[PDB]
């Protein structure tokens, strides 16, 4: 993503974390990681581990509602559009 969902300030890098698999500004989710080290800035879920990446090594999905569940390859997103969407309905 671009606007962090926990600060809103423009990501500078993607702060992915696991095995959430969600993104955040790498600079505040290392913050959080020192904060809690276990809980995501917005999902506040068991925070594996959190890693640095590009703003294009991930793939942001947008079928409905707020899904931003990104991956590594779209073969995955794409997985995980039939595995939660499914043409939606
Ligand atoms: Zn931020
Ligand atoms: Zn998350
Ligand atoms: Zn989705």
């Amino acid at each position: 993503v671009h606007f962090c969902d926990k600060c809103g300030l423009p990501i500078k890098v993607y702060g992915r974390m696991i095995p959430c698999k969600h993104v955040f500004c790498y600079d505040c989710a290392i913050l959080h990681e020192k904060k809690g080290d276990k809980m995501c800035p917005g999902c506040s879920d068991p925070v594996q581990r959190i890693e640095q990446c590009t703003r294009g090594s991930l793939f942001m999905c947008s079928i409905v509602q707020g899904c931003k569940r990104t991956y590594l390859s779209q073969r995955d997103l794409q997985a995980h559009i039939n595995h939660r969407h499914m043409r939606a309905g």
